[PDB]
Parts: C-alpha cells; structure tokens; sequence
C-alpha cells in the first residue's frame, strides 16, 4: 500500500475553509500550546495539524520571549486537524525546531532538526521510530521545509538547506525509503537560494515551490522526478511576485534569475500550484507586511513571463495578520480521480508585529481546499482581540 | 451495510432522559466551548451530541458577543453524547454557521455553510473527506436543517433553504450519495416557506417537521418517499399550534395554509413524530418565548383539522429556559423491531434573554428516549446559577 | 462469551490497594468531577471506575450545595480505574441519582434511576442502547445497587427497592437478559429491609451483602441461584455488626432477625464476602460516624451464631472519613483458576462532616483486591488538606 | 510473540534528543501532575514515560511537601512519551512509591511496592490484572529499579533490595513469568550493596548497572544469563567514577570493591551500556550534586582498570539540575539489526537544591538514543524560570 502518485491536480476554480483552529480566541483561557511554524499532512486514517510549539502554553509566563525560533524547548507536534492543540490533543513527535512530515502510503517519516547553530543534528523517524540521523554539512542552522514532504512507490524527498541565509548556501535533494537516505542531490538548476519548500506531488512528479530569501521576491521553484530521483529548478516565470516583501509586480517576469527589490523581510514561506491555466499562487496582501492573504490565478505562471493575473480570492484581508503558508493534498481519496489542492495559512499574533499588546508570538491556522466550481466569499482571520491578552 | 429505513416507530407513551450535559454548570470553571443550534446524531457505533462552537469558550473574554449568528469562528464540533463539550473530547468536523450531519450505515455525510451572508457556499464532507461545494442560489443567507439528516439505500436527503427569512425564499430538497448531489427537487406542496427541518425516517420514507417564519405559527411537514426520491409539503392539520411564538390553539387546524397571528418571534426550530394515534408533537411551554419545554401526543395531528391534546408531559418548567429542538433515531439498533422516536432540547442561558448577567449566549442539551409503556415525571432544566457568572 | 460463573473465591489472607485516584487532592487545582455513590465494575477489556456526578466539578460555584442526594443534574460516569475524574477521561453513560452496572462477558447492562421522588422511572442500557424502563411500583425513591450487579449464562441480577426508607418497604430481585427483564421475585426470606446491595458471583450463585436502613445493625443477606434465578434472604449470623451505625458488638447473633440499638444513622452501605473460614465483612471502625474502614476475617460469620473476629487489617484509621463500600471481581482474568474477592471504598470529604471548611460533598476512591498469602501494611486515607479549600 | 534476546547493541558515537516533556514549563500553568523517579519503556506499540506521581499537580496547593518520597497518595502512571503527564493523558497503573515495568512482547509486568517502611509489599501485575504481592523480607523500605526491566523468552528479570540504606541489605534477583516469581536468586558476587538497577538486554543477556549507597562511588554491575537464570555481581573497572557523591577520578579503579571517599550525597541512579571499545557511562557533571549530565565513552569500562574516557557528549549544561537516569530500548524495532541504546535523564526542580523558591518537587524529562555516526550538538535542561512559581 505504498502511495503511487498516479493522478493529476484537480481543477480549481475557488477555495473554501476545511478546517479553522481559532487556537489564539481559545488560548484566552484554555491550554494553548504556543506554536510556529504550522502545516498539514494526511495519511490513509486521516489529516492533522503539524506545529513546532515552544514548550509552553499561552496564558503562561513561559511564553514570554517565544518570538526566540531556536531553544531546546522546542518540538513538533501533530493534533487532529480543526482543533486548536493542547496537551491532551497533540501528539509530542520529535524535539527540534525545523522540521517536515510525509505518510508513504504505509508509514510515517518525520524529522526533527535539533541543536546549536553551528552543530545541528537532524533526526529523521519512520513509524515514529529512530532510523537515521544527518548532522549539519555546512555548520550554519540545519533546516527543512516547515511543511509536509511528498512520497511516492516507497520514496519521500525532502530538501534541506545549510549555511548562510542571506547569501550563497548548501541547498540538498534528499529522496528517504523507510527513514533512511537512499540517494542525495545537490541543489541544481538556476535558483540562487532555497528555503522552507511547499511540495506536492502529481504523475509521479513533485513540485516544490520554494523560498528566495537571499535575492528573490520571486519564488524558486523545484521540480523532481519521483521514478528517476533527480530534481531541476529554476524560478516562476511570472512578473506577478509572491514572496514577502516584495517590490510592484512586473510586466514582464524571468524563470531563471532572482528578480530584485525586496524593501525590508528577506522573504515568508509560500507555495503556488503549477498546473497550466490550472495554476494557483497564494500570496500576502502586503508587499511588506505578513497581513492578509490572497490566492491568484495565474495562467502558466510557470512557463509564461507575461503571465498575468486573472482571478483572485481574498482568504484573509488586509486588516488582520496572516504568515507562512504551504501546499498539502489528501493523497488517498480513492474516491475522487484526481488530487485536490488544498493549503494552509500561518495566522501570526503577537510579536513582533503586536509587541506592544503582548510579550509572546503564537500562531492560529486556517486551511483551504480547491473546488472546481465558483464558490462563495469570505474572509477567515485569526479572530482573537489581542487587547485581551494585555 | 447501507442503512435501509425497513421499520416503523416504536410506539410511545413517555419519554425518559438519555443525556444531559449540563455544559453551562460545568462551564462554570471548566473550559466548555461557546455552542449553539445543537443536535443528535447516530451511527452504527455509537450516538454523539453536534453544535455549532462560536470559537471560544464561556470563561473567556471572547465569549462576550456570542449572541451573533454568523461569524468566520463558528463550525461543527461533535462530542459524545452525554458530555458537555471541550477541546479534548471534540472533533472539529467543518467550518461554517449552519450545518447538519448523518451516516448512511457505512460513511458519515456532513454539511457546513460558510462565507458572508450574500455569498454563502456549503461545504460537503463525506467520511471526512471534501466531496462537494454548494453556491447560494438565492444570495440570502443559505441554510439547513441544525439537526441530523437522514439517510436510505445510500442516499441521505437534506433539507436546504436561501433567501428571505421574512418572506418568500427558495428552498430545495437535495439528495446526496457519497458526498455527491444525485437529486435536486425546488420545494412543492404548500408549506409557504421552510426553515431548520427535523427529519426522521421510517418505512423507506423520511418525514421532516419544520419551521414556518413568514406566516406560520403552525409547522410545515416535508414528506419524502426515499425510494423514488420525492417530496411534498403542506401544514400539520392540528389546531395545536407548535411554533414560538404563536397565538392560543385554534379548535380547528389548516392542513394547507399557515396560520397567523404570531406576537413577536417568526419561529423556532421543533420536531414532531407523525404516526396517527401515536402522534407527539414539542413545543415550548411559552407562546411567546423559547422558554418551557412539553411533549404533547395529539393523535392524527397530521390529518386531522379537529385534532386534540390527549397526553401530555411537561420535560423543562416554565421557569426555565428552552429552545431549539429536533428529531433523531438510533437506527443501528438491530434489537429493536421498531425505530425508538428521541430528540433533544437545546438548553439556551445567556443573551438575549440573559443580556443584564451575562455578556454571552450559549446551550446546554438534554436529550430523551421513547417508551412504550408509562413513565414516571420529572424536569430537566439546564442547572446553571446565572449570576454566578456575572 | 457469556461470562460463566464456573469458579469459587480464591483464599484471601490480606488486601492490597490496586487503584487510588486522589481526586479530591487534585481537585484542589483541577477539573474533578464532584461525584459520591462510587463503584467498580469490570469486563474483559479493564476495569473502570463508575460514580453518580453532581453535574459540576470541585472548584466551581456550582459544587455548593452537592450534599443533595438527588438532582436532575446527576448521571452515572465511568472513568479509567486509578484516574481521578474529569470530563476528558469520564464516558457518562446515563442520567440519574441511583445506579448500577454490569457486563455479562458480551455486552454491558448499565441502569440508571431518574425523576421526581414520587414518579421515579429506571432506564436500563444495554450495549449503551436504552433497552427498557421500570417506572417506581411504591411511589417512594425507586432505587437500587450503587455497586455492580453481577451476570451469569447471559442473566445478570439486580436489586432494586421502592418505599420508605425508615418502615417496610417493596424490595425486588430483578432478573435481565440484554436489558429485558426475564424474571421478578418479591423479596423473601428473613431480611425485614434492603438497601444498597453488594453483589459477587461464584460458582453459578451470587451472594448479596446489604443494608438495612430500617431495624437492622446487622447486615442482611440474599443468596441467589443463578440457574434457577431464585434467592432468599437472612442477616449474617455474626454477633459483630457491619452497619454504620451500630451498637457494641454481641457475643451471640441472629441469623434471622435484625439486631436493634443504632444510636444515630440508619445505615451505610458495606459488603462481605461469605466463603466458611475465608469469610471477610468489611466495617467503618467508629460505630456511629463514616470514619476509618477495617476488614475482619470472621470465620463462618454468614452461618454460626458465635462467630469471631480472628483477623483484622485497618485500610483506612479512624482519623479519616470513609464511606460506602461495595464488592466486585475481574470475574476475565482467565490466568487465575478462581475468582479474586475486590473491594473499594468511598472517602467522602465535605458536608455534612465537613461542613464549617466547605460547601461541598464529595469522594474520592481506594479499591483493593485480596491476596492468598500474608501482605504489608499502611493506611489509605483520601490525603486532601480539607483547609486549602476554605 | 515473546520478545526473545537476539540482537546485539548497535555501535554509538554520539547522542540525539528522541523526546523532551518540558514539564515544569507546561506545569507554570497547565495541571501538570508532580512526578519523581521516571523512566521509559518500550513495547511492540510504542513507547511512553513511566513515572511516580505525588497525587498533585504543580499548580496546586498540595504540591507543597513533595519532597518527601514516601505517601500514601503515590502512584505509578504511564504517558506518551514526548509529552507532559496531565490526567487526561496519564495512565495510572499502580499504586506505591517504587516501581519497574517491562513487555514480554506479549504482555507488559509492572510493580508498584506500597505500605509503611517496615511492613511494605510489592502488587506485581501482568497485562493490568493483579497476579502476585511480596511481602518485605528484611523489613526496611522494600524497593526495585525505578527504570525498565527486561525480558527474555517469557522470562523477565528484576531486581530487589530490602533493608539499611547505609548498610548491608538484602538484594534478591527476581524472576516472573506472567507476573509470577518462578526463580529467586540472593545477591551474589562482589558487589557491597545494590539500589536502582537500571537495565538493559543484549543476546540473551541482561546487564545492570546499578547504584552502590553504602561505600561505593563506582557503580556495581549484576550481569545475568536469561536462559539459565543466573546472575553475578562486580564493580565496573575504571577508574571513572559515575555515582554522585563521588572524590575524584582514579586512574586505577577497581572491579571488585567499591572505590570510597564520597563526600557528601551516598548516591544517585545511573545507568551504563557495556560493549568493549562501544562502551558509553552517564554521569552528573559536579561529582557532588546532582546537576549536570555528560554522556562518558570510556573504552573496556567495565573489563579494565585502566580504561579512559576518550570521547565525552554533555546533555545538560553544569548550571542546570538534573537527577536519576537509566536506560532503556526499543526491543520491537525490527527494522533494525541491532539494539540501539536509549537513555532518559531526569531533571528535577524544586527542593531540596530550590527550597528558596518554591515548596515543591518534582521533574521533567529528556530522553536520549545513540548515533552510529558523528551527531550534532546541545544542552537540553529543563527549561523553566523557577521564580514564575515563587
Ligand atoms: C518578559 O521578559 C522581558 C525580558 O526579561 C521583561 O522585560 C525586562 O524587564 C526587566 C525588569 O523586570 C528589565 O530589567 C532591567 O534592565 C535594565 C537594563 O535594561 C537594568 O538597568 C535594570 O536594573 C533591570 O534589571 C529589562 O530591561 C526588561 N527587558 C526588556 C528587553 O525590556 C518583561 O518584563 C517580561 N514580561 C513580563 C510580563 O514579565
Ligand atoms: C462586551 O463587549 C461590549 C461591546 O464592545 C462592551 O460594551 C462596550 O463598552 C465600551 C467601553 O469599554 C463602550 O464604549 C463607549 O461607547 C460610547 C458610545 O456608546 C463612547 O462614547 C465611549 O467613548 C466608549 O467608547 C461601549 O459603548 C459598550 N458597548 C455597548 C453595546 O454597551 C462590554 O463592556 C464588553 N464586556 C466586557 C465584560 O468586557
Ligand atoms: C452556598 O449556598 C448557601 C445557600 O444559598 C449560601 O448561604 C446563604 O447565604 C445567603 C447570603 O448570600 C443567605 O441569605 C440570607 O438569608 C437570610 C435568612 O436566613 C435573609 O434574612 C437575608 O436577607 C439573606 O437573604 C442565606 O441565609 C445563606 N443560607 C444558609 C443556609 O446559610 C452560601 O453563602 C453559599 N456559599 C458560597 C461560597 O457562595
Ligand atoms: C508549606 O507547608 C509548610 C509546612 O506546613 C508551611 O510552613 C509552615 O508555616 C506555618 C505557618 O502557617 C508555621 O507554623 C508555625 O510553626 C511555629 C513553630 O515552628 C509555631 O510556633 C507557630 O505557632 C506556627 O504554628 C510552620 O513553622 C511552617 N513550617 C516550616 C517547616 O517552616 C508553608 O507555609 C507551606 N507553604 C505554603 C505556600 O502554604
Ligand atoms: C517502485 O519501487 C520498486 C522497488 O525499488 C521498483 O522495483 C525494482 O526495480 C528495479 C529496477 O529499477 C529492479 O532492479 C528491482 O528488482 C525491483 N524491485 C522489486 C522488489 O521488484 C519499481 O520499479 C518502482 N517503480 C517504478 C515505476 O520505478
Ligand atoms: C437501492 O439502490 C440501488 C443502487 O441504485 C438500486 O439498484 C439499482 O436499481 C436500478 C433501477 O432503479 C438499476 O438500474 C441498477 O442497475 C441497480 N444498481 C445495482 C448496483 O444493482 C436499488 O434498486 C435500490 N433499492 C430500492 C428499493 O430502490
Ligand atoms: C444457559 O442459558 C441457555 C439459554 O437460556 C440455556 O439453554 C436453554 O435451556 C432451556 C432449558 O432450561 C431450553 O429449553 C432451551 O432450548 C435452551 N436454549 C438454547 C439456546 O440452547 C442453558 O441451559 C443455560 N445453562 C444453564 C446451566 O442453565
Ligand atoms: C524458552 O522457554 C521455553 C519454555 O520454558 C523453553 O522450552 C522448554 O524447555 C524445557 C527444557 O529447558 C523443556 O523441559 C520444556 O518442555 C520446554 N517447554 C516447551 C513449551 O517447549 C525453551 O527451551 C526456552 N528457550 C531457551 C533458549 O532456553
Ligand atoms: C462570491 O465570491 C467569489 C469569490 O470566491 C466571487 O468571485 C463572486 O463574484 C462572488 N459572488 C457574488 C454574487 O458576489
Ligand atoms: C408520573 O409521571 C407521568 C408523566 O410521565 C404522569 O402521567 C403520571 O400521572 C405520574 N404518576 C404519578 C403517580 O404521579
Ligand atoms: C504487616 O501488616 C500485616 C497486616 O496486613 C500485619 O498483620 C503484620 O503483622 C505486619 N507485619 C509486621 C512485621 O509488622
Ligand atoms: C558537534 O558536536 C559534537 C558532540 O556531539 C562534537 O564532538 C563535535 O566536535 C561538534 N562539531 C563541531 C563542528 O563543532
Ligand atoms: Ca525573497
Ligand atoms: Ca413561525
Ligand atoms: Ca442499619
Ligand atoms: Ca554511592
């Protein structure tokens, strides 16, 4: 029952909410665990909520100083998807702070990067045991994706990247079979920097739409070949931007080099689904700022360098504060003929953005599944009143 | 093992409790979660309580405004029946303000509507899964049952209405397999207009008691042949008026015309068992407000204009708070001849009736059983000190 | 997999505590449930700790005023054996103020008794399912075990009771099969009263130690043939008296009448196990209040007259509260070629014995299983600093 | 599927961070239960923390006094492991105030040892039933590991002391199948004195290394043959002294008597994993007090006297608290060829080394497997700032 990626993207016209943790209302009172760095990913019993939390809970005076995204108090854990997570609803995984996740069809891999900057230590485990360990190559914060992983006939690929974040790194292809390493790649192709990778996988292919954080607002992108093991990449060809922050969008975009002007923030984690007219890039309303949230349909996005917008749905306005944001798929709907693209939105409160309501950052989520025929509106913010946490 | 409606109902003389979760006393100091428009739904393994949750829970400072009906931090939770409701012991089923949920004997089929008022789309799960979307049609508020679709031979039908609450709307009776609209029927008969419709089945039929709140003081029915999957509507022919608010009972009914006269409120969700001398119908103690809550047997109630009270047993006194109530069967129960008819009363404490204690508006549920033999009496009120949370 | 009652009690010659849940002691902080009338109860997956809740936890407002023994915001809860309760970890299973519960080795018969004083009505689950109900016959607390009943080949007994608690009442023996009752015997034999009945089985009988709450500081006895589903009823023979409260010890009993003299209450329920020379009555040490707990090994105390304590072991000293006491078996543990004779007792803490430190009453648990072989010692009180909730 | 001893240890070289509660943290506000003396144990389903409870959580008034190490109002209970024990995650298993726990690959033994000091006896139970009680042989304070024990072919080894702390006791080895004593073996060889075993199995061998409290600063070993039922006692051989209170390191130590001058404290858990040049000891980083934790490869510790540390892991930074440690291992991961060796440390806050701060005891956890390949680095202390509870 290893997963085989034999089906192609469902068309998507529209998206709507699957899930809505309003994990900061709740943390009002209850349990929060505070948390960053979110995603998704399924398996044949189900879908949970993956977080890197920080070894406290909100109304705690621990949370004090959780704007910090390396200590030794930091983990993975994974609760049902919808709920907000406390300790009686979430799993403990591993201990890190990096981290991504993949079900095989059979078992799940999952990796934890742990340790000092200059000597991290990734830990990877299949059906939540120990396999394998993958100590840094280049001495400068071990790091993955911050989203699920993709597998396909028994293989999981996961990029990974080490060294400098604002110039040239060490960016590696890692293709897993049962949490251990059967094949690596070095970076190929012309993107000059990779960081946090969205995958998902297609006709035994994946595609990872990545982030840029040394000169690009726009995103590199990697593709890979699941039966051959080996991977390319190169940049979205579209003028219109997705990175954050981002210069105005140009008329005329380049899939080859990094396209420059990036005022302030090196860059968010995001992810695009290339798929012809079917193609899908999410983006925050702000060139500048981690607020708002917008998905825009951006014909051969991939291939075209006039491709411009033509649709657009507003997931999270302006006024409210969005964050990461990654791809995942329910690989095995058997009901349905193809894979329906579905995301997550990193809803970020607190610092440093609110440092002047509260002393900590936690993060809500809000997720999002493709339907291929128009649907309604609706914005879907983190909802709490932070004046409350004062 | 598709659910196949082959029984009739139990004959009933009285009604005892099943559960009761006594969800505001609890929430007291334990972190129950805000809820409103509850129900009951069953499957073969079991029976769990279903709420729309506001996003928070009462000892939080988000409580505070909870008497609104629609916001972007509302969705379906269910927890097992009998329990009050906390993030540990609830599943977060689909976001959304309006909702219903059955099992068909081998998946269960959930609905969530979400998004703005003037551009609403449903969101339709099946097995958990995302299996289709539903546009307004109407572009006003599109809506459904708050309580337990039902389900024969694979195909569960829902009740679904858009447009003005106030005076003529759109209604549709949608047939579902698998998650999928297989069958949609404009509604017909001469119920004028239809809201929140509790739904049993019985025979290869589903029989739906509902809400008028344009001009009704007495309930539209919906009857459905599973089988063909077809409908027809009119008016339960009883002078015994069940809605809130009403005017006093009329000596005679009218099968196919709404009655008038209602003082305040347009309506409230009820239920009622149409099986001719073993005839039950609810309603709230009060014709003015949702407080009070009795059962009446009122035989031939819906084919008999002369129809009368014959017994009655009062389930929460007039001193205390009521509201919503609707229908639902453990149709898994294979020793048993006969369907046992149960429903619930949703408890409602808080706003508006509440407004100079509280700031918030939430329920708490009791739910009762038939028996074909007589009973003894007792009242089942939500429990709760109101000004302890003051 | 209908349990048969194929085995005799193994031999005890002291007693160990298996489970202790401290739940008043968390409960300083924590969400515990406010319960009283406990038991345990077992079948071929666990054992678990069952209880009557006051529909509020310790620490909240609602906790004043649970001295109240019948409520319509009490149900019957299980929660995992050695756990204190609390509303992620406690199933409640139905709704009432007097209970009992078994598992024939297939399914479980749970009932619960709810309702007005005057109107009672018991509602009886099988395999969670609501089976029947028994309306009150004397109109006068319709009432029964709070310990677990006990089944055989597929018939588990219960006793019940309605009437006054101080003269003659109306006490059946009560036969059920799937949660149908079979089979009504009137109460006979000698035993002039009964309440609260602590049950065991052994080989295809069930032995039946209760209260009288009438005359009677002697214990009564039913002894059940669980073939013919026939009992009869005496007192022990003992001249020491089990009841709470009662007069000094007698050199000489009566086997069939109840001995007179109980200064203050008229009883406390208790158990015994009845096996000739490997005979053990359970008794709170002081003779008028519901403080400290001892078990007496009294050698053919069920049949001779001149009966003598040979054997003591204290479980909880005189200087702490104690309470209720019932019997129950893990009458699964196929490893064991007899039937290990359990225990449990309820540590009230509160009113009325508590009252000038707080406004509650509630319990929490110690159970005990026999051991064959000479045992340690020490004292098991409910450990809680009654001052820290003042 | 009784778990048979084939596998050797795998090779070690370094350490990784496999689970981290953060306890205390949690416990600032969260009901974190107090806890002393934990481990870990492995089954064919998981893993999860053992640990003995106090009958409180942090957060909680009863916490005060938790110093002490013996009450009525202690357990044992199981978590995941990863996460923080809270009620609704915890099993609680036992009762008593000493304990060890193993799976057979069919069923899991555990013992909890209870009572007063002079009078205890250890409840042995299997597959969570009741199976056998020892009674205290030497009468002082009846005590085991307080880690895993281990099993080979149905057989499962523990080991047991019972007498002086300061002196000569009674070490008695155990041997239970199915939770029944089938061999007993009086200490033997040339260890003075035993406590704390902690243990671990190797081709069909179980080592222990233990903790001398009479005279010995290095640590005695038992080595024990599973076939033939039969143990030895020495002294590890280096000059490397891993207990605490310790004097200085000799650079020759001695294998068969205990190397004196411990200055303060008799001793501390602790654990070692034997295996020629792949040989790895723990030990605290101040040889007076129980802070610090740095993992020791010392080549042929436990065959030569002159053996040296040559590669040396710290866990715990010098200026954090840790406590007890033993090992344990995942005897089901069939996916690998050997077994890998884990360790737990505890990390204890409070009093004593707090009493300043705080009236409480209690810990939290970091457990620890071995790398065959060169790993990362870290500190991983507990975590909490000890003033928040003041
Ligand atoms: C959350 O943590 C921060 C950091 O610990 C807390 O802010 C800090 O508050 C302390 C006072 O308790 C300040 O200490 C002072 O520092 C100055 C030098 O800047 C020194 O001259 C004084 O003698 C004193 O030690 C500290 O400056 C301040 N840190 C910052 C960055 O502002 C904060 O209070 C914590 N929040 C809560 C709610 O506890
Ligand atoms: C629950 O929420 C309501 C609504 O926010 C709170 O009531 C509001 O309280 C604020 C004061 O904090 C009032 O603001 C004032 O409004 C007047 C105009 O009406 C303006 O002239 C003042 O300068 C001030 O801004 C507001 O009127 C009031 N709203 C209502 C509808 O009464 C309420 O306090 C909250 N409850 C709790 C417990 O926090
Ligand atoms: C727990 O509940 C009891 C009962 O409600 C509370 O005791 C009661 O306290 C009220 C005051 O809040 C007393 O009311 C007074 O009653 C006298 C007549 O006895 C009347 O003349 C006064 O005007 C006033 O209404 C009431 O007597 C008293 N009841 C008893 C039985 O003493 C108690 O305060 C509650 N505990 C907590 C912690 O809230
Ligand atoms: C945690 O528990 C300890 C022990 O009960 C508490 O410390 C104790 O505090 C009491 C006062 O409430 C002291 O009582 C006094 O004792 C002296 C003799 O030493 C006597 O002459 C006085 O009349 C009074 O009874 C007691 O000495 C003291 N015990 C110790 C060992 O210092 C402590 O307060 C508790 N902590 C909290 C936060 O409640
Ligand atoms: C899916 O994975 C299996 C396992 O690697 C592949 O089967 C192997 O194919 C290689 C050639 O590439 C053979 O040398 C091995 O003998 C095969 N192993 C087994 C167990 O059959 C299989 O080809 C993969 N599928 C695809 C499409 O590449
Ligand atoms: C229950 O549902 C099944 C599936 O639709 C029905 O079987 C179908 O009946 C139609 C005619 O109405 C045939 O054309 C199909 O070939 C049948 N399908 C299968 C898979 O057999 C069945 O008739 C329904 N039961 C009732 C009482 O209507
Ligand atoms: C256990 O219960 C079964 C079911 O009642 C008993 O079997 C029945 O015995 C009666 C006579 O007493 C027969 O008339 C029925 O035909 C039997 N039923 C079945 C299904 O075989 C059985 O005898 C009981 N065991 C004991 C020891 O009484
Ligand atoms: C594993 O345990 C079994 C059970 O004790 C051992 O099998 C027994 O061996 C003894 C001799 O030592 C025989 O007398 C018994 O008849 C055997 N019992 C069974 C059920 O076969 C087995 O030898 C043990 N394995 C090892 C390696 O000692
Ligand atoms: C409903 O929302 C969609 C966005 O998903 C938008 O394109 C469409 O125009 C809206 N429809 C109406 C009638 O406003
Ligand atoms: C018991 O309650 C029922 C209502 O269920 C009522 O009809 C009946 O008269 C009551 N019986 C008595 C004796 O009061
Ligand atoms: C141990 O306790 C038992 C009670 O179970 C008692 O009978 C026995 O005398 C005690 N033994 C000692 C040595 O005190
Ligand atoms: C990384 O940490 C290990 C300890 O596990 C240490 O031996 C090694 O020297 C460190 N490497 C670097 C480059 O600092
Ligand atoms: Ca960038
Ligand atoms: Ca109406
Ligand atoms: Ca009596
Ligand atoms: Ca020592």
């Amino acid at each position: 029952n290893y997963l085989m990626l034999n089906k192609s993207l469902c068309k998507v016209e529209g998206w709507v909410v699957v899930a809505k943790d309003n994990a900061i209302r709740f943390g009002e009172s209850e349990q929060i665990i505070v948390t960053r760095e979110p995603y998704v990913s399924c398996d044949p019993l189900g879908c949970k909520m993956y977080a890197l939390h920080q070894g406290t809970t909100i109304r705690n005076k621990h949370s004090n100083g959780t704007i910090h995204d390396r200590t030794a108090f930091r983990g993975l854990i994974s609760t049902p998807l919808g709920s907000p997570p406390i300790v009686s609803n979430s799993d403990f995984l591993c201990v890190g702070w990096s981290s991504t996740s993949c079900h095989d069809g059979i078992g799940r891999m999952t990796i934890c990067v742990q340790g000092n900057n200059d000597n991290a230590t990734a830990t990877v485990y299949y059906d939540r045991r120990l396999t394998t360990t993958i100590k840094t190559w280049a001495g400068n914060i071990l790091r993955t994706q911050e989203s699920e992983c993709v597998c396909h006939n028994g293989t999981c690929v996961v990029i990974m990247t080490d060294g400098s974040a604002s110039s040239q790194a060490y960016t590696k292809v890692l293709y897993f079979h049962k949490g251990l390493v059967i094949k690596e790649e070095a970076l190929k192709g012309s993107a000059r920097h990779i960081e946090e990778c969205s995958c998902y996988g297609h006709n035994s292919k994946v595609t990872c739409v990545c982030r840029d954080n040394w000169q690009g607002a726009n995103r590199p992108v990697i593709e890979i070949d699941m039966n051959a093991m080996e991977h390319t990449s190169q940049y979205l060809c579209t003028g219109v931007l997705t990175d954050t922050s981002r210069p105005s969008d140009k008329s005329i975009g380049d899939c080859n080099n990094p396209i420059t002007g990036s005022p302030g923030a090196p860059g968010v984690k995001g992810f695009g689904f290339l798929d012809s007219g079917n193609t899908w890039l999410g983006r925050t309303i702000s060139p500048r700022s981690r607020s708002g949230f917008e998905m825009l349909k951006i014909p051969n996005a991939g291939t075209d360098p006039n491709s411009r917008i033509t649709e657009r749905q507003e997931i999270v306005d302006n006024n409210n504060w969005s964050g990461y944001s990654g791809s995942f798929i329910d690989y095995w709907d058997e009901s349905s003929e193809c894979y329906n693209p579905c995301f997550y939105v990193e809803l970020i409160r607190g610092r440093p953005e609110e440092a002047k309501y509260v002393w900590w950052t936690s993060n809500s989520l809000v997720a999002l599944c493709g339907s291929p025929v128009p649907v309604g509106s609706g914005s879907f913010p983190d909802g709490a009143q932070i004046q409350y946490f004062s």
